[PDB]
């Protein structure tokens, strides 16, 4: 029963833990172990985000979305993309209607960003 508990919601996206940077597809698998581990990395020096999530022993790779200047991934959109995580890992709500990923667990990376 030894480990931290979740938490970083309301702050800001550059002190979160799961928020590794620009990392490239491979390092994810890497980094992800468990069924449920997530990270959020940046695309090729594009100003884009993805989702990088080890499902089924299989680390998926879904863009971070991206409306008008929130996130929505199953319901509503929220202004920070740490906020619509809470609200999708303490739910279990699917990530899309085409793989049923859920969020569980956060990759630690601290929040030294780059």
């Amino acid at each position: 029963g030894s480990s931290g508990s979740s938490g970083e919601v309301q702050k800001p996206l550059h002190e979160q833990l799961w928020y590794h940077g620009a990392i490239p597809r491979a390092e994810v698998a890497e980094l992800l172990v468990h069924s449920g581990d997530f990270l959020v990395r940046e695309s090729q020096g594009k100003q884009e985000y993805v989702l990088s999530v080890l499902w089924d022993g299989l680390p998926r790779h879904f863009i971070i979305q991206s409306l008008d200047n929130l996130y929505r991934l199953e319901g509503e959109g929220f202004p920070s993309i740490p906020l619509l995580i809470d609200h999708l890992l303490s739910t279990q709500q699917p990530l899309t209607k085409k793989s049923g990923v859920v969020l569980h667990r956060a990759v630690p990376s601290g929040p030294s960003s780059g």
